[PDB]
């Protein structure tokens, strides 16, 4: 069986999507997968749980530790230097796999582009698995031209960027590493983007119906850009441990529950949690809120008790796909991470977008002004979203006209998602087309 080698950037939001692509490759086709994981530290309990739960066709190997004493900032820079200081270990690992097996492809994420020429030299075609939007991919291919054209900090550009086929995008909403052009994170992002051109091909976790403009543009605007393969949505099945969540959702009316979840990495002040609480309470709507610390002793006096009839508080973790696919679930207050967004898209659940970091501000603008499947609260001057504003937008989503229009549009995207991933769907077919070229 041909071997595919996958090199994830260190960190769980890099590993989980590439593990998901791995599960897809080995279920749908006759391939084995070897994950080579560069690491700043010894395996986590979280990494070992995820990795030891995979089918036997997916092996894994933590590479020799890069000494964290010999890395003197932003996570983009740390990721990049981990890849660089692991180049030798990967070349060595890759050399040995290549002689003991037929290595037909290398797959990396958007920070593994240092491996592309290494893979080419060894007769292995390298692919980029882009875990965010086609719009975000287009933004990044355009960034070097933007960097020359515009000399001010992007937030100071009073006019929006209008990429062909895409919603206008103010500079304040550009990805995080583009918000300080003096930080090294900006320079590393440009270096990696400049090498996307070295990929045999770029998989994108999206589909034609979701982003027709950015995909049309990516696939026609430039010969310089490699082939681009929309093969999504690819999402976790959610058939794993856990949780009174489902028992509780069963007692609620159809489309009546607002699921509220900022991810693992999405951190809110105690002041902002307490405004969210009062806001949920005074909305009058039913909610399931994954409450992460700023058990519920820091929450507004009396709140836990006053919402016993209409809201469930869950510490730390909920079964997201099980919640989102339940008929009680009417909405999702999310930080707009792409994997959460895709889960919500395939289950027809419309959103309130509350972006926190990475490319989330760009996802919010796409979801809110482009696809019109999301509402958005307004922050006050200091950046705090006030209880009264949370209540207003919760009511708009769960019972208002804007919510009805969003729910309708999101149910249409839901139907496209099901179609494009079915036996004869555009996404199933395209990935089969690319994989079959490896099979020989
Ligand atoms: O209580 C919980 C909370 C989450 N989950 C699951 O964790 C995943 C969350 O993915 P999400 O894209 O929202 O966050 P993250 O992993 O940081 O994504 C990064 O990478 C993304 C691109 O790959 C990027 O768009 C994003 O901004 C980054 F953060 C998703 O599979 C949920 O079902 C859960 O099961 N229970
Ligand atoms: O620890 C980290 C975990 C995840 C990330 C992701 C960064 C990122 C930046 C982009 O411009 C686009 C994108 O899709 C992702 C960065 C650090």
């Amino acid at each position: 069986a041909p071997l595919i080698v996958i090199v994830p950037s260190p960190g769980m939001g890099h590993l989980i999507p590439l593990v998901e692509f791995a599960k897809v490759l080995v279920s749908r086709f006759h391939f084995s997968v070897s994950l080579l994981l560069p690491t700043t530290a010894q395996p986590t309990k979280a990494q070992t749980t995820l990795l030891n739960s995979l089918p036997s066709s997916v092996s894994h190997n933590f590479l020799p530790t890069v000494d964290p004493a010999h890395l003197p900032v932003a996570h983009e820079v740390t990721i990049s230097l981990t890849h660089a200081h692991s180049l030798s270990s990967i070349r060595a690992a890759l050399g040995s796999l290549a002689q003991q097996a037929q290595v037909v492809a290398l797959i990396t994420d958007l920070f593994g582009t240092g491996l592309y020429t290494v893979a080419r030299d060894l007769g292995i075609p390298p692919y980029l698995y882009f875990t965010s939007t086609a719009m975000c991919l287009l933004f990044l291919f355009h960034l070097p031209k933007l960097d020359e054209t515009v000399s001010c900090e992007y937030r100071d550009m009073p006019e929006p960027l209008v990429l062909p086929g895409c919603v206008p995008l103010h500079g304040k909403d550009f990805v995080d590493p583009a918000q300080d052009r003096q930080d090294q994170a900006y320079h590393v992002l440009l270096d990696h983007v400049k090498r996307y051109v070295l990929a045999e091909g770029i998989f994108v976790n999206t589909f034609v119906d979701l982003e027709p403009g950015a995909i049309k543009t990516l696939q026609t605007e430039d010969p310089n850009v490699p082939p681009v393969y929309p093969v999504g949505p690819i999402i976790q099945s959610g058939l794993d441990d856990d949780s009174d969540c489902l028992k509780w959702l069963d007692r609620q009316p159809s489309g009546s529950v607002l699921f509220v979840s900022f991810g693992s990495g999405g951190t809110l002040s105690n002041e902002q949690l307490n405004e969210l609480a009062i806001g949920l309470e005074i909305s009058g709507h039913r909610f399931l809120w994954v409450v992460r610390s700023p058990p519920f002793g820091f929450l507004p006096t009396g709140f836990v008790d006053r919402i016993k009839d209409r809201g469930l508080l869950v510490p730390s973790w909920a079964p997201q796909i099980k919640v989102l696919s339940h008929g009680s679930t009417g909405g999702f207050l999310t930080h707009c991470g792409w994997n959460s967004t895709l889960e919500s898209i395939v289950n027809g659940v419309p959103l309130i977008v509350w972006p926190l970091y990475a490319e989330q501000r760009m996802n919010a603008v796409m979801l809110n002004q482009g696809l019109k499947v999301a509402l958005r609260p307004n922050a006050s001057q200091r950046g705090l979203v006030e209880a009264d504003e949370i209540a207003r937008v919760v009511k708009e989503l769960m019972d208002g006209d804007e919510g009805k229009k969003a729910r309708y549009k999101m149910r249409e995207l839901s139907d496209s998602a099901k179609r494009v991933t079915s036996e004869n769907g555009e996404s199933t077919k395209l990935l089969s087309e690319v994989a079959s070229k490896w099979s020989q």
